[PDB]
């Protein structure tokens, strides 16, 4: 299909372009589904400390290393920072607690979840009395430094940011005294959001996107019926039909061809190994411009508690 599985990073290292997301994942089901997909190829997987399910993940990387199934090296294990350890004193400890629940002695990529600093607390989202987010004094420039220290420590080999607009990458980008630009940008990207004047500034800089919710995320909690739906899409299961694939297995070829990362979520062993199965077929430049042309700017995660938080990424156009 004229698709290599991994790509380059500007840290130097190699990033498979097809990760497990794991968000909603239940506890009692995904480490069953992290073993079946390392079974079945995946060799990246998408975790973050807010979605309480990093020790059940760990379980199955652990396994799998302990079977020799693969080795750590062949592993490229996704972690996020979550908002209320923005501060520089609580990053490295959050980071350890993620290692310590994957059951790793580093992270192949650490990216800020947001850049939208919350106050520290046990509450990973701590509103005041009539219930808007209570924001950090952090600024995105002193967590991104504290990431780079992480870098300098051993604990993690890359470091990355997500849900960043562009000015927020560039306000990285022209930091002072930037040590280590951010390998990857982590953003929610499908037809419906289609992203291209941040994908294109952002690979412009050598950083790597990574497409989120790339099925439509039709498990998010706050979803309503009369929402688009990708997966249910008829001329998008024109364009998978006429390739004998599944409109899944579209949507996730699509970002692929467009040097995008991608990390479909599933618990389900048979759609696991179905959604992998993508590296036999090539979309056309008709149907890569076809399945853009539907994009509408629509939005599975826009953070909507947070729109006065000073860093929210989602006012801008891109
Ligand atoms: N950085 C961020 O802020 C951010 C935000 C959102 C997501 N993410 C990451 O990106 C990952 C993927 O995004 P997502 O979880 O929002 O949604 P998604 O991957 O677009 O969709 C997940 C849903 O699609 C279903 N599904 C999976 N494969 C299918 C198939 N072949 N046919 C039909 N349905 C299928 C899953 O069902 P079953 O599981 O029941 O099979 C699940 O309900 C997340 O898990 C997370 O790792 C990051
Ligand atoms: C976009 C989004 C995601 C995906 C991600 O960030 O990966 C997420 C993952 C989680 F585990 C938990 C929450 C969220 C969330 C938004 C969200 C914001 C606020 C609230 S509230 C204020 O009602 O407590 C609930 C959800």
């Amino acid at each position: 299909s004229h698709m290599a599985s991994r790509l380059l990073l500007n840290n130097g290292a190699k990033m498979p372009i097809l990760g497990l997301g794991t968000w909603k994942s239940p506890p009692g089901q995904v480490t069953e589904a992290v073993k079946v997909a390392i079974d079945v190829g995946y060799r990246h997987i998408d975790c973050a400390h807010v979605y309480q399910n990093e020790n059940e993940v760990g379980v199955a990387i652990q396994e799998k290393l302990r079977e020799q199934v693969v080795k750590r090296e062949e592993l490229f294990i996704v972690s996020k920072l979550w908002c209320t350890y923005h501060e520089k004193g609580l990053v490295k400890g959050a980071c350890q607690k993620t290692l310590s629940d994957l059951k790793l002695d580093y992270l192949d990529l650490y990216l800020i979840h947001w850049p939208t600093g919350f106050k520290p607390g046990k509450e990973f989202f701590p509103l005041d009395e009539s219930g808007n987010v209570v924001p950090s004094d952090t600024n995105i420039l002193d967590t991104w430094a504290a990431m780079e220290e992480l870098v300098d420590e051993g604990l993690v080999k890359a470091i990355g940011i997500s849900n960043f607009n562009h000015l927020q990458v560039e306000m990285i980008l022209n930091k002072p005294g930037l040590k280590y630009k951010p390998a990857v940008n982590q953003i929610e990207c499908h037809p419906y959001l289609t992203q291209e004047k941040l994908i294109q500034y952002c690979q412009s800089k050598g950083i790597v996107v990574t497409a989120y919710s790339p099925l439509g995320s039709p498990d998010r909690p706050w979803a309503k019926p009369e929402d688009p739906s990708l997966l249910e899409d008829p001329r998008i299961k024109a364009i998978a039909a006429k390739h004998n694939k599944t409109t899944a297995q579209v949507l996730i070829r699509f970002p692929m061809q467009r040097n995008l990362v991608v990390i479909p979520k599933s618990v389900t062993p048979e759609r696991i190994a179905e959604n992998f199965k993508v590296f036999d077929f090539e979309l056309s430049s008709q149907d890569m411009t076809t399945l853009l042309s539907y994009n509408r700017n629509w939005r599975v995660c826009a953070l909507l508690s947070c729109t006065s938080h000073k860093d929210y990424p989602f006012h801008e156009e891109f």
